[PDB]
């Protein structure tokens, strides 16, 4: 067997901006001077899924996207 372990991942988060528009960087990368990273932090999807709501109390408008695909 090999101690490689396949863990591939690529983790992202979402970042504002002082204009207050959600956007999204990798988790690996330093943020640019001026956005602060906000929401929730993971795969993708979950970037997708989250600006979508893009923040969610009375119903998750992503659900438009699952017209789409799978709303990722």
């Amino acid at each position: 067997m090999t101690s490689v372990f396949d863990r591939d991942d690529i983790q992202f988060q979402v970042v504002v901006n002082h204009e207050e528009q959600y956007s999204i960087w990798p988790e690996y990368k330093e943020i640019p001077q001026g956005w602060r990273a906000a929401g929730k932090s993971g795969l993708k999807k979950d970037c997708l899924a989250y600006i979508e709501e893009v923040w969610t109390d009375m119903r998750p408008l992503s659900l438009r996207q699952h017209m789409d695909k799978a709303a990722g």
